[PDB]
């Protein structure tokens, strides 16, 4: 009919135009807000993957553990064993659970790296299930490791393991997958991710950083 | 004077802000439709590009053909010999009009590999003008490489299709810039590139996925 | 109460998203004006940041400098020895203090190419400081140079211009941060960056196009 005059109308359209073009910063202003609201449904959207995949992450028993088993806050750490951010990361994340009783470690071997770190993690999981106290010495070794790995090195950190004896199982390509289908989940791009407490750190930290956050983490209890 | 008053003016810039700013997904919306002004602007703007070349992509003799002349429905395929996506594809191209006698193909060699795509073109360029029915066992020949182009290999092609004896004429060059200048007209980027009906592929493709295009594009008759 | 009735303010909000969404264009119009305020805002503060460090581009004892010191145009070239497009640019720059007596060329060396630019350049400015009047020489044989450098044929090039003598001093290294320093408070990000006037240009650039940028700048007086 209308709730405006067709002039103030046809004025309200030039008004809206001549806002946004004679005054920028209000665009600025609402991408912000477009992007604050973007951002915010996203880490909502992660708080929801991690806590609806809780049992795949902290219960899985084909998963290796570093650490006494009850200890009060258990990280989880996802690497890959060709990538070296990971054996340089991958130290501190044990000297916490040798200097803090209450920590322990989860790891979780990723296959993206190269077709070694697949077959390394396979035999990593493959002792883990048929001997999981040995696990520690292979996982170490194959850690220490700087040269890219092949698969007869892979035979010679578990001989120097003294773990050679044991069979690659099928079963332990299983865990492979699932730690692969898991890292998508919760939208894991990266190498070395860590899973502590709700948050998650896809890179490396120095040491008496990584003490702050394990201890603002104790004192969530 | 105006049409509205100061007041009202004021709170409908006002207005402007706080609607985009506390309610994000307008601007979204804008996006979107500004987004697919775009597209559609583009679309119609190769659909026009691709109409106008008509005759020197579908009538160029210079240009070498695989299949029937009088062949209902031609593709147009945009390959580089250097290509390592084209030598997979080619093959293809090629069984359909073994299969379907109403589709032929015609080739376009272009040079941005490599010096050595630019001259085996001018090769199969040459050949095509001096002898039509010879091309196409060099042109098998030269994708059946898995090495790159050097002017020695070239040399070889040529002789184990018993070609060696066409000079390059400087007359295939043109045809190689017109090539050239073909394809950026059309706004191609990349190799291997391929027209049909009104339609253009950039990549390469699986059989059973280019029979139905193939046959989609007879049904239009 | 309000200044536009409900119904009113109601159909202005629905008239923003309308405008904005019916007709896109407005929304480019604002983008392109945000983005014109940006460059502007930038534009402003790198003429700032460069007028402000007038005295360590012009004043700068500790710095190279080519052609006479009176030289009413003085340009300012941020040169890498280890950058390819240097080694081409340089000897323009250098014809132009010869073919024209009122010009000058002031060097300042970065080290981001490699390890043998800080080095070559500490060697360089220890030359200067040392010895003003040895240090074309040692600076041309280094740019004349095409393959990478490293701290023998730093030694080799400092031999073949008879400045081997000189030790790199410690006093010389503050001047290569100090021009890091400069480099990054006037934004610079790459090299070669020549400052003229009160323009910077980043690349190479032919003869021709120089002199009528330098002759441009001689009319600035």
């Amino acid at each position: 009919n209308a709730a405006l005059n067709a002039a103030q109308e046809k004025e309200v359209r030039a008004l809206v135009r001549d806002t946004l073009v004679s005054n920028p910063e209000i665009l600025e202003e609402a991408i912000m807000a477009l992007q604050t609201k973007k951002a915010d449904e996203q880490q909502a959207q992660f708080r929801q993957a991690l806590a609806s995949e809780h049992d795949a992450l902290y219960n899985d028993a084909a998963s290796p553990r570093i650490g006494a088993k009850d200890a009060k806050l258990v990280l989880v750490s996802f690497t890959d064993y060709n990538c070296p951010y990971c054996k340089r990361f991958d130290p501190l994340l044990e000297k916490i659970t040798e200097q803090y009783p209450d920590v322990a470690v989860i790891i979780k071997p990723l296959p993206f790296k190269g077709e070694s770190s697949a077959k390394a993690s396979q035999a990593v999981l493959s002792v883990w299930k048929e001997d999981p106290k040995a696990f520690l010495a292979l996982h170490q070794r194959l850690m220490q490791k700087k040269t890219m790995l092949d698969n007869a090195s892979i035979e010679d950190a578990m001989k120097s393991t003294n773990t050679s004896k044991i069979k690659l199982t099928d079963d332990s390509l299983k865990t492979l997958q699932n730690n692969l289908e898991l890292s998508r989940k919760l939208g894991i791009q990266g190498t070395p991710a860590t899973v502590i407490g709700d948050t998650i750190l896809p890179g490396a930290v120095d040491y008496d950083q990584l003490e702050i956050i394990v201890k603002e983490q104790l004192a969530k209890v």
